[PDB]
Formats: structure tokens, sequence, C-alpha cells
């Protein structure tokens, strides 16, 4: 028994096997809307505050990141179609990133083949909607 852990949602809802494919996200994390990390998986990249701030900016006003690309841990993802104030998506070859904004949080998923883009989107959006339903 403990008082709870954001790591529980990272391991059990983001890093779990996806729909009986036997495949999972490479890494995942939950951040506060201010850019503080609440929990991140064992392989999540070495992100730096400027990268998170750039992502916060993009949620506040879409179309800022795409001319430059999305940096996280030094790696460059090309920005693809998202949803203003809700979802930011990035591509790097057959991998990518998906970020879902909630009231109080941002949920990150990073994937590589054979995980499809839609599956990252699905995993991160399902957790984000659950947090939204709880007023977070």
């Amino acid at each position: 028994s403990g008082s709870g852990s954001w790591q529980t949602y990272v391991d059990d809802h983001l890093m779990c096997d996806i729909e009986g494919t036997g495949q999972h996200l490479t890494s995942a994390a939950i951040f506060g809307t201010d850019g503080t990390v609440w929990a991140k998986s064992a392989s999540f990249p070495e992100f730096k505050p400027n990268e998170i701030d750039a992502i916060i900016k993009e949620f506040n006003e879409a179309g800022q990141l795409a001319p430059t690309g999305l940096f996280l841990g030094g790696a460059k993802y090309m920005v693809i179609q998202g949803e203003a104030g809700a979802v930011i998506r990035g591509k790097k070859g057959a991998g990518g990133i998906c970020i879902k904004k909630t009231g109080q949080a941002m949920v990150f998923g990073i994937y590589d083949e054979p995980v499809a883009p839609g599956q990252c989107n699905m995993v991160v959006e399902r957790l984000g909607d659950y947090l939204l339903d709880q007023g977070m």
C-alpha cells in the first residue's frame, strides 16, 4: 500500500502490450501542462526544458513547430497533422511521437515499427481521455 504513483499509469496504460499485437510503445511519459515531468518510462529520451517548452507553445498556438521540426532528446521529428490544443504528432521514418494534452497534463508516446502511427495515437489518446474524464 502507498499513496499512488504516476509511474503506475506509465507502466500499466502507456507501456502495456497493444491490442494483442504483442507490441508496445518504445517509451512514454506524463508531464504537467507547465513542463514538469510526473513520470517517464525506463527508455524515455533525455529531454531538455527548451524542447518541452516548444511543445507547450505548439499546444497554445498550432503551426509554430512544423517549419523547424520537433526536437526531443536531440532527435528531430517532422511535425504531421495534429489537432489544435489537443494532439501533436511527429514522424521519424517508421517511428514517431504522439502527444495528447489534457486539462492539467500532457501524455507522450514514442514508437517504432511494427507499431503503427494510429496505435501510438490510440494508446496516448485513451489515457488522455480518461484523465480528461476525471477533470485532469
